């Protein structure tokens, strides 16, 4: 398995990076997607619970082509990538477009894309702004924070996932999965993003380094998270081949990441 | 009429500003949104092969929502605008989802939407990159150039207009006259912008300015897009009402822009 996650990552890297050249994309824009790894990956392990290898397949590429679509489109706010401004909008719009289009194709009822995507959006557009507006200053802000700009983000995606997918998916916990890894990756960001390019403000690194957060309560969370996904790949059917992946991306922010900031 | 365009362009004004504050805009940000006239008023122009007064205002105000959207993405990108760079993208990234959603509903067949938002998609997201990289020397290649950013882009909210729009309408038209007027206001643009906020490489009144284009053309040109325009609103059943806006558009580049340029 831990081989498939890295054939799918590579496929995915494949068929986006064929559509950022294809519409204009530099060798600098091509190289920097290449690059986004995790996020390339991230759509192997929601399309899990699809039988079918083909339209896991097709899903699981057509949602790589939406998460990189967004994370240009995040690359165009900060801003610090770069990478020209011009390229970044328009292969991000190209990306986002043909990703609509393929997700729809493959969802049993066309609605459903445009449901899923836009039923909460308020939410997370709107957390995504608060979150930067008014940054966090304790374990329990940073939290709810992230609970929009990152769980529901990816959470959408896990819907998606389950609507496209194919008939017989258990709506609820692929969302459920997604939303909980999800966090998990963002705090495995900020605890690299505070050392790898000295950021600090609302920062979780920082609220640890600052006291205003506590080590054992990290822990606790990140470990609450661990328990929240674990159980939503258990519910049936479930998704067996996950389980390893939870706890090395969970395992890895406790053994690699936190030690740094305690 | 010329009042009930500004009746719509009020009722667009205010189903848009309605979303970008309730997604977390702040006051500059709807300020800003609230002033783009010319956006808020152009779904109107499209939508006027719909008989339902209805449906008709619906799609309107739809269309108004993901073009506004793109405007956001673009001042995202030149960012100039000295607005907040996280605002501009969550926000623009919300009304482009509200957008679809309102169109997709209002379609007689859901597919159609991301079809018609896809099926060309790497054209105008490649034409406008190459636009920004390569800028034109002669109105031989401004005026490919802006036939893409400009026309192909307007052109698919037409081919929308139609298919959202409501049975029975010219869909060819409607995109036809959606691509000339583009391209109208386009030129009226690149004016504006030589004189109003210092502009000046591959601009069209440079390229008057600098004798690379000549007057003689760029009015040739103006008037040929007249053309297209009026005829493809006349096409049956067709839409009188739209005539006096061509001529008022167009008119309005000769009168009081070229006169400058010239």
């Amino acid at each position: 398995y831990f081989q498939s996650m890295l054939a799918a990552e590579a496929a995915n890297r494949d068929h986006v990076t064929r559509c950022v050249a294809q519409t204009g994309g530099s060798p600098d824009l091509v190289a920097h997607t290449a690059a986004l790894r995790l996020y390339l990956r991230v759509p192997h392990f929601l399309t899990e619970w699809t039988t079918d290898p083909d339209r896991r397949a097709a899903v699981s590429r057509a949602l790589a082509l939406d998460i990189v679509s967004m994370k240009l489109l995040d690359d165009l706010m900060d801003d610090d990538t770069g990478l020209d401004r011009v390229e970044l909008a328009c292969v991000c719009l190209r990306l986002h477009l043909r990703a609509l289009h393929e997700l729809e194709s493959l969802a049993r009822d066309p609605k459903a894309v445009t449901d899923i995507l836009e039923q909460d959006a308020v939410h997370l557009c709107g957390g995504q702004i608060r979150t930067k507006r008014s940054r966090a200053t304790n374990l329990r802000e940073w939290r709810a924070h992230a609970s929009t700009y990152g769980s529901t983000f990816l959470g959408r995606y896990g819907a998606l996932a389950a609507a496209c997918g194919g008939e017989g998916q258990p709506a609820d916990s692929v969302r459920e999965f997604a939303e909980a890894f999800a966090m998990t990756i963002t705090m495995a960001d900020d605890l690299t993003d505070y050392d790898r390019n000295g950021e600090r403000d609302g920062n979780l690194a920082h609220l640890m380094r600052t006291g205003a957060v506590a080590g054992q309560d990290v822990v606790d969370l990140l470990e609450e998270l661990r328990g929240r996904a674990l159980a939503a790949v258990a519910a049936p059917p479930g998704a067996p081949g996950l389980v390893p992946v939870v706890h090395l991306y969970t395992d890895d922010v406790l053994v690699r990441l936190l030690p740094r900031h305690l």
